[PDB]
């Protein structure tokens, strides 16, 4: 779809199997996700935002479908303010900014 | 134009006289600005993201061109890592994400 900006760029992602909201963030290099729990193996990381930075768990080749567009990639799973959906999956899914 | 999600949508902006590299930031509900030395009246705001809140300063009425489109609203600026063009500056250049 086309999708003006007068609202909150919120849409429904399907991950681990569940339904979830999230935001399409051109602003966010990477994907994270709320605590949830997750199958597939996972590594510790960090990654840094306006605010500072978190301990995320880094999940690898996951499955994800996003406003029933399909990408696999790499989800950041802790303690973020909003569920977020970066450019390593907007790209898979084709979108871009126009204007 | 297009601009693709493979790098960061980083774009020349103006504000206060000044030149400036900022993201095009769908993720973002308002316009953030490194720190700088803005001229008049402004209203202390604090915004949260991943890593916690910073403390802004919000200006009202600020115009700001945006790879040649000109803007005017509202801007905080604060000690933010990255200049963010958010959705209330988005809209007045017309951009959408498209997939
Ligand atoms: C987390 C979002 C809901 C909100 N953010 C916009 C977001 O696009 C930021 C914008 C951003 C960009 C660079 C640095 C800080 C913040 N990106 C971000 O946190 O991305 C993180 C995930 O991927 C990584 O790539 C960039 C940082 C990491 S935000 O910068 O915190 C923000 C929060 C509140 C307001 N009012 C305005 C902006
Ligand atoms: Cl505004």
């Amino acid at each position: 779809p086309q999708i003006t900006l007068w609202k909150r760029p919120l849409v429904t992602i399907k991950i681990g199997g569940q339904l979830k909201e999230a935001l399409l963030d051109t602003g966010a290099d990477d994907t994270v996700i709320e605590e949830m729990s997750l199958p597939g193996r996972w590594k510790p990381k960090m990654i840094g935002g306006i605010g500072g930075f978190i301990k995320v768990r880094q999940y690898d080749q996951i499955i994800i479908e996003i406003a029933g567009h399909k990408a696999i990639g790499t989800v950041l799973v802790g303690p973020t303010p909003a569920n977020i959906i970066g450019r390593n999956l907007l790209t898979q899914i084709g979108a871009t900014l126009n204007f």
